[PDB]
């Protein structure tokens, strides 16, 4: 199982670089071409935008706590539809378990609560995994590197949401927001 563990420098080379607007610079400098399933360590619980800024095809999104699909494949996994004795339906019952979207700096941004939507390059691109109950999701981003400083991260701030001091609206990333890869 590919459970996440935080990137621990020295590493063959995924250079974390938390910095201060607050954001997170990156870079696979060394000749290691593949697999950067960059889940963030601090999942939401159910307003809160989530910017990402690729510097150089990246599957930005959100992820349910379980997830062991460590594969080269883009776009993989479940719609539910509770029925009736009538043979009809109590129609739909949520879906999916999660969010993802496939020179210049691409800038992808999410949002948060019961709904969530992508907003690529400051422009709307809504609906992809836009309903859930009172559940949880990591602010994850899957990546295959371009080498050239591969990726960067960031309505009220997400930091207000992850942690107890809600509101306190302005950003402060704070130390715990580590950036695990899904190790083999």
């Amino acid at each position: 199982l590919p459970q996440f563990e935080p990137v621990p420098p020295e590493h063959p080379h995924y250079e974390v670089a938390r910095m201060d607007l607050a954001h997170r610079t990156w870079g696979s400098q060394n000749s290691l071409v593949e697999m950067l399933f960059l889940r963030l360590s601090l999942p939401v619980q159910f307003t809160y935008y989530y910017s990402v800024r690729v510097f150089a095809c990246v599957w930005v999104g959100w992820v349910t706590p379980d997830y062991h699909q460590h594969d080269m494949n883009f776009d993989l996994s479940v719609t539910v539809t509770m029925g009736d004795e009538q043979g009809n339906v109590h129609s739909s019952l949520k879906c999916s378990n999660y969010m993802v979207w496939g020179s210049h700096t691409d800038l992808v941004i999410g949002c948060l609560v019961g709904l969530m939507t992508f907003t690529a390059n400051g422009k709307e691109s809504n609906t992809f995994f836009q309903v859930e109950p009172n559940t949880k999701l990591f602010p994850a981003v899957f990546v295959l590197p371009t080498h050239q400083n591969v990726i960067q991260f960031e309505a009220a701030m997400f930091l207000s949401e992850r942690k107890n001091p809600a509101p306190q609206c302005p950003p402060r990333l704070e130390v715990q927001m580590l950036m695990p890869v899904s190790w083999s």
